[PDB]
């Protein structure tokens, strides 16, 4: 049911994404350049294997992963995680579980944006993407 998430889609508002990469320890130089970054996401699925893209000036990501399924992840930071994405209550559910901690990036859909949500810690940060054509 992951259907209305996929396609591309472009940074159009963040809110507390410093907070967010200082609980995870990102240096300020990188803070500085990533505060003024406007990723574009890429989600495609083949059959129950999504492909989530994210490109920009500064770093890319992929990664691929079966809804449901544990995976290893090396994230934009360089943190070596064990990953899982899910769909829960309409939401993508992705959790990153390294060294005892955990970090949710949820993507949820409302009036046709995806609102992007990333807990560290106590930060919570809310980043918004509308769908290029
Ligand atoms: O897709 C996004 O909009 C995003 F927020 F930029 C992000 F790519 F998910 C991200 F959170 F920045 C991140 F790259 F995944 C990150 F978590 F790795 C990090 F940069 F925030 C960290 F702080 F962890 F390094
Ligand atoms: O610590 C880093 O070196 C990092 F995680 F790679 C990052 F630079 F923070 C970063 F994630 F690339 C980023 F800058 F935060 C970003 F803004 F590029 C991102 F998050 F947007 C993207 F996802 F592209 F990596």
């Amino acid at each position: 049911m992951v259907d209305a998430f996929l396609g591309t889609w472009k940074l159009v508002d963040s809110k507390n994404f410093d907070d967010y990469m200082k609980s995870l320890g990102v240096g300020f130089a990188t803070r500085q350049v990533a505060s003024m970054t406007k990723p574009t996401t890429i989600i495609e699925k083949n059959g129950d294997i999504l492909t989530l893209k994210t490109h920009s000036t500064f770093k890319n990501t992929e990664i691929s992963f079966k809804l449901g399924v544990e995976f290893d992840e090396t994230t934009a930071d360089d943190r070596k995680v064990k990953s899982i994405v899910t769909l829960d209550g309409g939401k993508l559910v992705h959790l990153q579980k390294w060294d005892g901690q955990e970090t949710t990036l949820v993507r949820e859909l409302i009036d046709g944006k995806l609102i992007l949500t990333l807990t560290h810690g106590t930060a919570v940060c809310t980043r918004t993407y509308e769908k290029e054509a």
